DNA sequence: AATAAGCGAAGTGGG
DNA sequence: TCCCACTTCCGCTTA
């Protein structure tokens, strides 16, 4: 199945949930979730994965934090904001 | 307090 | 066997 970082990058490229997620500086790979509309995007991730339970933004962000060490996605010190690596953006 | 974002041991999937 | 890539659960911290 698709990886979480790829699901997010694909959404940003397609624009299909523009009210839930958006680029901040696409050249730098920085993006931000909507405070009010991020849960709908989390729900979509869980359904795409076929997980047993309903996915929540909290659980999705718990997965996102695990990318910090390997580098695919890092948290930015701004509300709801993260940054893809150059390697992820290049692929 | 109420609300929200952010943080970081065991269970599940598919190798 | 034992890692992948999360998922789920739980408790805590900061604003
Ligand atoms: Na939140």
């Amino acid at each position: 199945k698709i990886r979480l970082y790829q699901f997010l990058l694909d959404l940003l490229r397609s624009g299909d949930m523009k009210d839930s997620i958006w680029w901040v500086d696409k050249d730098k790979g920085t993006f931000q979730f909507s405070s009010k509309h991020k849960e709908a995007l989390a729900h979509r991730w869980g359904i795409q994965k076929g997980n047993r339970k309903k996915m929540t933004y909290q659980k999705m962000a718990r997965a996102l934090r695990n990318y910090g060490k390997t580098g695919e996605v890092k948290k930015v010190k701004k509300k709801l904001t993260y940054q893809f690596s150059g390697e992820v953006l290049g692929r």
